[PDB]
């Protein structure tokens, strides 16, 4: 009828000055802080969106993919879609996944992947070089077409 509410709130390493609530800085708190970008924003990845995760994931076989660039600085979930084989049921779609602050920078995301239809894979993508440069990585994606050990080389 006559009837209306609306709120909402969210912060996180991303949102600039907030972030000093969010991360760790100097605060008394109690038991509350982001604990998602901390280290792996600070990295040298700003708010923004797509960084520039150029590489190749070739494989066991070399029927191997490539690792398209695809990270939002924003968190930096560095995945990349394999999409270039000559059997669909080889493209290999990698879901987003995110970097927490683990060993520091994080230098691996735990990102699965799915063979077109088939979520038999676990990749292993890592960061290095600040901006992102060294996007060291591995796969092993598994299945009766998964090429498990995966070289992942790429650079940027």
């Amino acid at each position: 009828m006559q009837s209306h509410s609306a709120l909402t709130a969210f912060q996180t390493e991303q949102i600039q000055d907030s972030e000093h609530s969010g991360k760790m800085v100097a605060k008394r708190q109690f038991r509350i802080g982001d604990i998602a970008g901390e280290h792996t924003s600070f990295d040298k990845l700003p708010e923004g969106g797509r960084a520039t995760y150029r590489g190749t994931a070739f494989g066991s076989d070399d029927a191997g993919g490539k690792l398209t660039y695809t990270i939002d600085f924003a968190a930096k979930q560095g995945n990349g879609k394999i999409e270039h084989l000559k059997s669909p049921e080889l493209n290999v779609d990698l879901a987003a996944a995110d970097i927490k602050p683990d060993g520091k920078r994080h230098a691996v995301i735990s990102g699965s992947v799915l063979y077109n239809q088939a979520e038999k894979g676990s990749y292993s993508l890592g960061i290095f070089g600040g901006k992102a440069q060294e996007v060291a990585g591995s796969a092993e994606v598994k299945t009766v077409n998964g090429i498990r050990h995966i070289g992942l080389a790429a650079k940027q």
